[PDB]
């Protein structure tokens, strides 16, 4: 879990969830 905010990676980091 990230948690979004600015710092929050992209993609299948944090914001998108690579199936």
């Amino acid at each position: 879990a990230c948690g979004x905010g600015x710092g929050c990676a992209k993609x299948c980091a944090a914001s998108c969830a690579a199936s």
